[PDB]
């Protein structure tokens, strides 16, 4: 999940 949200950056 972290990756799925941090893709914003
Ligand atoms: C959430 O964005 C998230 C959580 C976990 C993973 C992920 C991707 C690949 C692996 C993997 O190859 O495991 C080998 C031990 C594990 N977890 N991606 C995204
Ligand atoms: N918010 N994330 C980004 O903007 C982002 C763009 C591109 C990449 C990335 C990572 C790894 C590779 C590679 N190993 O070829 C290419 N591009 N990460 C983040
Ligand atoms: C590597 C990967 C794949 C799918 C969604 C987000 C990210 C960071
Ligand atoms: C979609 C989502 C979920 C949890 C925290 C942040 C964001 C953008
Ligand atoms: C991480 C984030 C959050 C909201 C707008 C833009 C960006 C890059």
């Amino acid at each position: 999940l972290a990756s799925f949200l941090m893709q914003a950056l």
